[PDB]
């Protein structure tokens, strides 16, 4: 599928350029507790420890720190494949 | 990726999903229990001071004749309301004097809900009713309402992919049922599951020469 080529390709980028200030609203990758990097969105910042992360493209939600997210390059913006999850 | 979380299976659907509590919150959610069933005891619901809708939370009174929190999904009548038991994932039909309110020393926000959802990682839940029932009845057995260890492999459209290991390390419950021949791999391509996906195969290979349940003819 186009999702698992981008997902294929922004992995590739991130193992090969590894990696922020969250903010409502802003688009980041997120690793999550597989050990893996997914495309999110940050939806509530309670706290450094506690951002409140959307995975944009399977609908799961995960509070994780700061620590735990990236920048989403172009390459892999919404812009090239829309959000795969309804938020 | 590897990191094992004692976990207590409660339930597994009938579409080969389950749903598991995290052992580390175990007692906070015993000491709960009986809490809000002393306080139910004393406080019986009385008829009707709760009006279910879709969405509410609740208590609900179980066949074994305890209540425990659940929340409303499908109200059909006053006599046919359909309730999921959010710290166990058990769902349920029962009528509105089996249901009653969940007060606020026992909500959510006091510990939250103790059952999640998972599906098992790199195996194809099986499509047949029969076959499919073959396989939960399996799983049924051997670990439901058991303790297990639970690492997560990758997220889904829906509830994470998991894999479980059996107690006194019997091993991949999943893999067990390739082994067996009730269920199909469902052959991933991304690269760390590469060896993963590869013992799966050779596990399959061995049901189906055996010709074991789905390879029986």
């Amino acid at each position: 599928t186009q999702f698992q080529k981008l997902m294929e390709n922004m992995r590739n980028d991130i193992a090969s350029h590894p990696p922020y200030a969250p903010r409502r609203g802003e688009f980041c990758i997120a690793k999550f507790v597989d050990g893996e990097w997914y495309r999110a969105r940050v939806e509530k910042v309670e706290s450094p420890a506690k951002i409140h992360v959307f995975y944009i493209d399977y609908g799961n939600r995960e509070v994780l720190p700061s620590t735990r997210l990236g920048t989403l390059s172009p390459a892999f913006s919404t812009r090239v494949l829309p959000a795969q999850a309804t938020e």
